[PDB]
């Protein structure tokens, strides 16, 4: 069986509150979704980013995937790499490439008759979440709602933001603790936000206020010397993270000797296939991983990654995957487990409730 | 005077003859054209890359130019690379800052009535050329043809491909420099495409076999261990050169601490404002910078760099820009001069050939 | 499907001729194969080395193994290198893990009725082999013969040993050359010989002699400086190639910063499970990695490894599998391509041969 | 245009009050002002130190300056530059550089009809400024208000010396937190004044006492150890600042691994040429950029700079250009707004007072 075709499509859709972090501010989340089809099956992926990823996996990728073995996505994969050098392979390449190859692995499994889980090396029956949002943007009761909510559900690691406002944070993060109590995991995220001493004071006031246990892009993060002397300089019991804008694997390789927990995206680091390399990456120094982002994806994904930590349950994508998708799967308990009766990813997409979202 | 208005559109121009280097093959170039409108004049801006980058102009830029300060093009640089974090900053989304801030710094030039050169910093009253092409599909006459074509021109330094047929290479090497004499510098890319012992044996037998002076990308340019060490143990007079596909300024620094010179391409680097960044990378670190590709637009942006060494003349490029263009310079004798009569960049589409290569 | 019962023999098999390297003599092979049986099917798999290797997968591995489910080896992997922390993880703990992890891919392939290679990522259809003997104490006609029976056969690259005796190796090496000709890749394998002056005499010597390209193993295994240097100092053209006796993952990135080219030995690094890894090593350094020994298991494991130069067609294994096995792979034309229509490895314990071999 | 002329002379200013820091008592400033006239214009340039830089310029550099194209300072800055490598680059010959420059450099804005900033690549419309004073000569009285009037005046930032007698300085310290409360910023300069270890114990001593965030020269500047034993073991929170006497970018490439905040002086560095390469190095580095001294040409050199934290709003400079120059701005509120009304830097020298301080 041969890939046929591959049909792209894109849909915006609005966050629910307006949302904000160190260094941003948005409202809306735009995803680019691919269907490969061949063999008689389809198969589907996804990223997150701009609209013209559609027109990015049209122009260059479609060619390449057409007329290919569908059994065998990461030689696909390589071919796409070597076509887009001059295109761009970072940044809307690698966000393309991502979901082309997402969808190829989706369709592979699905011509197999397999979960995708079960067509990638298992080390996981079920992978750990944290539930991840807590926006700069929400006023403190909405704060404890988010956090407190997912807490209840039996999910016992949650992060906020911090660092758009820092005077504002100190109260923040107590809030966030009350709400939580003792027992539950308390993360951060700075979004690069700090310069690095002001990062080196935050890590730790926030450990002494609110005992947190992980701090996300302290720094700017093509600060890889900040990221550096932060985990080398951080208090005890405190993560230093990073690694959502890695684009390749040369790239993750150096920021692992950078940091105490290494990070990549699925739909951003080269998808299934280039999420497959970090295990190497991570047992080679040794460091824990994290997925970041679209848990859909990542949950079937992170089954095969020995070194896994915990993906991010990240409330943008939970949510808009829920309802893109029929299929996704339920943190309640701390975990994701993919259903063994499904093939592939188990993600359909909901056609009429899509198209009212179409970019 | 405000940004009112920025128009995007993009052409498709089939190369002369199929093309190839070490590690790719193409037929065509696509240049994205930003025109920016404002305080009654108009400015022109480009990039060479996917259809893709105009969509993201589109999608993400306009929005962020238009309405601003027409004089302060920088500002708006700055505005644009935050906006786009997520959308993602590097390839595609580079490509696509630099076409829009090229276009300010000519519609900031306009409105001053200046010629480009002369509303940058300027060093330089013209600035030296190499002509490069010699793409390793081209059968011995016509690279001898080619390279000689641009020697007899009095321009005393060429580029040529080598490293796709390892193998070839010393007899096309042999007839490059037979057609060219001893007193013109031949120069080479191999884009990539040895590994690490492959391109030091190469180095040395290029030297041997036809006295060349510059080797450029002999490894993959993430591949930093690799260029360090062909810096290290490369022949002396031969200069280890690399550097277009980086797109933050850390990673400049870190090729600099890795070449014997570094590259830039005005398209691709964060146009203009980006460019004027490199003095300090390049000084900072006693290296030559040498620009990389658009030879219509480096011919002024160089101007203001004093590190300057030479910009490459690219054949693709230059054909491109003269048949889309009214205004394009003439490099006989070594050297491109901005016309000091003609404001901006000094150039203007030419509507009718435009129409025939729309994308 | 459970893993019901883990079988353990082992077989000793002469060499056909009397066997030397630079620092080690021998005259037979000990094969220890593991025999996994669930969901009624049973996987096979092996490793090479002393008869305790059976003893240590009975005492502790079988009890891990047994109950397990069948259908991810990557989990048990993961148990045995926990159980195994007192008992010896590396040398013969790592050769009886790699043995038992090898075998429950082989059933976990077969309870799906898939081929192994195609219930792996593959990135490649086949792939592509050197010739590996040329022992120390072949006589010249010996050498001569069997390098250019390889090389006629379509395999056109071999490796031949060197270290035993300094003074006879330049009119080996040239014997060599002079039998395969100017288009074979000629290599050669020190097994860790020479000191560091004293490889980097010969690094020379041979290239200059006979134009290899390709120095295994020049010092001793542990020296790991010595190795850099001789990266770092070698000729141009020569990879410097070592990893055979790496029993885990950060002691494969410890040594891809010291090497041209990284190996792996399949039954020796953790089987399928651990070389799975391998390629974000590769792929995060930059260099190439090449397969070491059990051409039968590393075909179908190598296809998922898209950093992969090639693997080592060694003549000890070569034999010793097609006396004990059915359905080994046929390397005429360079290459071992996995039988699309065979279960699983595709191999099968021949009853009557493996009696006449037990140990 | 051409540079027609230009003009050197000099003033001497007695301070205030008597003044000093930890490791110089001074009790006047000198300032030596550059005019040069060309295309019916005049720009002014000036740097602060001794009167024998005004026979350096009239000695090197005046001949060099005259007759050259006035829209381009930076090609006569190359040419000054290659001038004196025997006269001497640094110290007193980079301070007449510096004061030509910026005098060529106001030049071109005025024959162009722009405020500096504009002729400028701008990045900034206003620029932030700490008010900077608090020599150790001051009665803690004087000191208080002082610092408290910067307070008063909206400015949220100021800097205090230390150091000089070491004993004295936590109640001199805290009587600076009692006068600007806590949400003005409390920044120290040490001017050099201590030991390793003592600038160690300072740094904590410090921060406990009045919560400083910043700590200037702790060491000698030339000591570079001693200031990354600074950085990597400081109090988090308190900025490592330093950078004043570098003279070559690549003493700034060096000084930019070695603090938290990299500083410079235009009136020393190399002009308003010289600045403008700051931002490769500090953009390269991911560190921020303050500038030393000189308000009157800083709060438009800096607009150029992107990574622009903070201007220093030098006491004796202030009230110098106050003194001798119409056209000086107010710093109310905490920024510096260059004024779009007036052309070049916007000065214009009172020649009765300036006849009054002739030196
Ligand atoms: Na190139
Ligand atoms: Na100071």
């Amino acid at each position: 069986p041969r890939v046929e075709r591959l049909e792209v499509s894109a849909y915006t859709v609005p966050t629910d509150y307006p949302e904000s972090d160190g260094t941003l501010q948005w409202d809306s989340t735009t995803m680019i979704l691919v269907e490969a089809h061949g063999g008689g099956r389809k198969g589907l992926g996804y990223t997150y980013g701009d609209v013209s990823v559609g027109r990015f996996v049209e122009s260059k990728l479609a060619g390449v995937a057409e007329g290919s073995d569908a059994l065998s996505p990461p030689a696909v994969w390589a071919r796409m790499q070597a076509a887009i050098r001059n295109a761009g392979r970072p940044g809307v390449g690698a966000m393309a490439v991502s979901a082309v190859d997402i969808a190829l692995w989706d369709l592979k499994a699905r011509l197999l008759g397999l979960p995708l889980a079960d067509a990638l090396p298992r080390f996981h029956a079920e992978v750990p979440v944290y539930g991840s949002g807590g926006f700069t943007s929400y006023p403190l009761r909405r704060l404890q709602e988010q956090l407190g909510g997912w807490a209840a559900a039996g999910i016992p690691r949650v992060k906020m933001k911090v660092g758009r406002e820092p005077e504002k944070d100190p109260e923040r993060v107590r809030a966030a603790r009350e709400a939580i109590g003792e027992s539950v995991e308390l993360m951060v995220d700075a979004n690069g936000a700090y310069t690095r001493k002001q990062a080196l004071y935050w890590a730790g006031a926030f450990a002494r206020e609110a005992g947190i246990s992980y701090l996300e892009e302290p720094v700017s993060s093509e600060d890889r010397e900040g990221l550096r002397l932060l985990r080398d300089r951080g208090p005890g019991g405190v993560a230093i993270a990073a690694g959502e804008y890695e684009w390749t694997l040369p790239q993750l390789h150096d920021l692992a000797g950078c940091v105490d927990i290494l990070q990549a995206d699925v739909t951003r680091c080269g998808g299934i296939t280039g999420l497959l390399r970090v295990d190497g990456i991570c047992r080679g120094h040794q460091i824990p991983f994290s997925a970041h982002c679209a848990p859909a994806v990542s949950a079937h994904a992170c089954c095969a990654v020995e070194s896994l930590l915990h993906l991010e349950y990240f409330h943008d994508h939970a949510r808009v995957e829920r309802l893109l998708f029929d299929g996704t799967l339920d943190p309640e308990g701390g975990s994701l487990r993919p259903d063994p009766d499904r093939p592939g990813l188990g993600l359909e997409l909901k056609r009429s409730e899509a198209g009212k979202y179409a970019a």
